[PDB]
């Protein structure tokens, strides 16, 4: 911590090695420097939980969450205030916890604070394990770990695994998808082992949990490489994932890439997970397969301009990308901003209609009303979807039974559970 860490035009990007502590000790040092300095400040979490927790971290401090100088929220309500009419403080400095988020609201985001260093109007820092490049799925951790390659059963054992049940204590498992995680929670629970999932959409709800200490086993997705911390001895890591990708063929849709390897960075926040406390030495990271970086096509990075494109600055600046990321997306900086009407709607698909970007922005870019669900079953006969084979059919608010076939197709609008149950509300109306 400097002086020129604060100085206006300024990105500093703060690497430090999982548990170096820079949510428990930096962040308060840095916070509590820019009170001092009378600096507007604002400072961005990965979720709501991390955000909460920050929050009685920082007593004292003159801090309001989402009078007081230093605001604190997190990167997907930043960004999703920035696409409001309503203006953002001119804030002299802004603090990103875990700035390797890929999803579209963090990379947006990122994008405006390295847009408000470069016009001079701020200071901004990144804090993250994993920097822009990092290319070492194994960093330095605060305690040993044993890094093993062993073949992680990937559906559900009938029979034999023993490695897995026996183990002593607490397991962090990441799992590929929801899919996937359901069918191994199921059968560690048949092995009576107490099991808590977590996904994007339960985490915040559902993480709590993880702090008694009744748990054996935590099957989780991806979310968990955001800021997120478990009082467990052994990490299993079959460095697998989803990847959503805009399929140009046909008519633009948005598919879920069969479990692809993760990247080199994932692998990384992953095992992070361990190595925590210097304490314990028998800290365990049993993985299969290898990192690579292979994601240039991931939806994410269009989603995200797609986001930055209706993004406003006092003036009529669009904002930019951040510059290690720009090349991921092809686009002029004005390419998908829609006008005034429109977009909104494009925010209350996404805030209200809890739609993924892309297909929040195919409507809206469509002249379609929020309250206009026709499209929800008008598109051609490959978009009806299918629960197990059988034709799924929406009971509206309007007494009609219609079948479900968008007119947009996403994956990542029936591809699990909670995600469909949701998306029959949106069709149905009752959203």
């Amino acid at each position: 911590i400097e002086d020129d860490i604060f100085r206006k035009k300024r990105l500093t990007i703060m690497d430090l090695h999982p548990g170096a502590g820079k949510t428990k000790r930096y962040l308060p040092a840095i916070v509590r420097e820019a009170i001092k300095r009378g600096l507007r400040t604002l400072i961005l979490a990965p979720t709501r939980v991390v955000a909460a927790e920050m929050e009685e971290a920082l007593r004292g401090l003159p801090i309001r969450y989402q009078r007081e100088i230093v605001d604190l929220m997190c990167h997907a309500t930043f960004t999703m205030r920035l696409l409001s009419p309503i203006r953002v403080p001119n804030y002299n400095l802004i603090i990103m916890d875990e700035a390797h988020f890929t999803d579209p609201a963090s990379i947006a985001a990122r994008g405006y604070i390295s847009t408000r260093v470069e016009m001079g109007e701020a200071a901004g820092i990144f804090m993250t394990a994993t920097p822009p490049g990092s290319r070492d799925p194994f960093p330095q951790s605060n305690a040993p770990i044993m890094d093993e390659e062993r073949e992680i059963p990937e559906r559900s054992w009938n029979s034999g695994h023993e490695w897995v049940t026996d183990f002593k204590g607490k397991t962090v498992w990441f799992v590929p998808s929801i899919k996937a995680g359901n069918d191994i929670a199921a059968c560690l629970r048949k092995n009576g082992k107490k099991v808590i999932q977590l996904s994007r959409k339960t985490f915040d709800s559902e993480y709590i949990k993880t702090r008694t200490n009744d748990w054996d086993f935590v099957v989780t997705t991806d979310i968990s490489e955001m800021g997120a911390n478990f009082k467990a001895e052994r990490v299993i890591d079959p460095r697998r994932c989803m990847k959503p990708v805009i399929l140009t063929d046909g008519e633009e849709r948005v598919i879920l890439a069969g479990p692809m390897p993760v990247t080199h960075s994932s692998a990384a926040q992953r095992r992070g997970r361990v190595g925590r406390n210097p304490k314990n030495e028998n800290d365990q990271y049993i993985y299969m397969g290898e990192p690579l970086e292979n994601d240039e096509d991931c939806a994410h990075w269009k989603e995200a301009k797609m986001l930055l494109d209706n993004i406003n600055t006092p003036e009529g600046i669009i904002p930019s990308m951040f510059e290690p990321e720009r090349e991921k997306v092809d686009a002029i900086d004005g390419e998908y901003r829609l006008r005034g009407e429109a977009r909104k709607t494009f925010v209350d698909l996404m805030r209200r209609g809890d739609l993924p970007v892309w297909l929040a922005y195919r409507v809206a870019a469509e002249g379609i009303n929020y309250a206009d669900r026709r499209w929800c079953f008008d598109g051609v006969k490959n978009n009806q979807i299918l629960e197990e084979n059988v034709e799924v059919e929406i009971w509206t608010k309007e007494g009609e039974r219609k079948k479900l076939k968008p007119r947009w197709l996403d994956a990542r609008i029936y591809s699990d559970p909670l995600a469909l149950k949701e998306f029959k509300e949106f069709a149905a109306g009752r959203k």
